[PDB]
């Protein structure tokens, strides 16, 4: 936190092909990084009185650039697991989600469970923790792992995957710009799927800024405002 006070800036690595959470937005002819996450975002550098610098990246790569310290947080819709929690410190969690899958339209009925997968072709983002459930779920499955979320989307329309894993508000986004797709009628058997914002271990003083902006955002109910303003702002019209 001294480092980042006396800097002057805080430095948030993530892939903004994420909506709600990050998503590329046109805003007056230009792209703009948007979403609930950035409002997060901006909340704790105006805790810690330092500006805010986006750092956006390929997915894979945000975790890292916060180990390698060439950001400070990474606010990206980051799943807390047991692996990332022996790197990294997290914040207290702000989300939890369910697992779906997203689907051409026409085969939201023909996925119900996990079997009905076999012998089919199944996209996840790589790096996340969608990809791992995969790999160690659906051995009778051929697995594509793509470094954007926009390419798993196209994958899926021309036919090339089945069906895509996506957290719920994600899969829905995607949904909503996307009436030939639609979600499947899956469920995985579900722990905690959470999301937090991970630092640097043993980053406590930044931990405490981070905990006391989230707190505060929930208990006032402002970041579910934040994400349903954000889902909002993402249908495009
Ligand atoms: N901005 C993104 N692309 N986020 C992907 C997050 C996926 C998943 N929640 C994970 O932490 O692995
Ligand atoms: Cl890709
Ligand atoms: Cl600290």
């Amino acid at each position: 936190i001294e480092a980042i006070k006396s800097k002057g800036k805080l430095v948030v690595a993530l892939n903004p092909d994420f909506a709600p959470f990050e998503y590329q937005k046109v805003v007056d002819g230009k792209n703009q990084i948007v979403g609930s996450d950035i409002e997060l975002a901006k909340a704790i550098a105006t805790e810690l009185g330092v500006e805010l610098e986006l750092s956006p990246m390929s997915f894979d790569n945000v975790l890292a650039s916060v180990q390698s310290g060439k950001a400070d947080l990474a606010i990206s819709g980051v799943s807390k697991t047991d692996e990332r929690s022996k790197v990294f410190d997290f914040s207290t969690p702000y989300y939890t989600a369910k697992n779906k899958l997203i689907v051409k339209k026409s085969d939201l009925a023909t996925y119900q469970s996990v079997n009905d997968l076999a012998q089919k072709k199944v996209g996840a983002q790589k790096g996340s923790i969608q990809e791992t459930m995969a790999k160690d779920l659906l051995q009778n499955s051929s697995l594509v792992s793509l470094p954007k979320n926009g390419n798993l989307i196209t994958d899926l329309k021309s036919g090339q995957v089945d069906a895509v894993i996506f957290e719920e508000p994600v899969a829905k986004g995607f949904v909503e710009n996307n009436p030939d797709l639609a979600i499947a009628d899956l469920n995985f058997e579900k722990q905690d799927d959470s999301y937090a914002v991970a630092m640097k271990k043993d980053s406590k003083e930044l931990k405490e800024a981070v905990d006391k902006t989230i707190q505060k955002l929930k208990e006032s109910g402002e970041l579910d405002k934040l994400i349903e303003d954000a889902f909002k702002a993402s249908i495009e019209k």
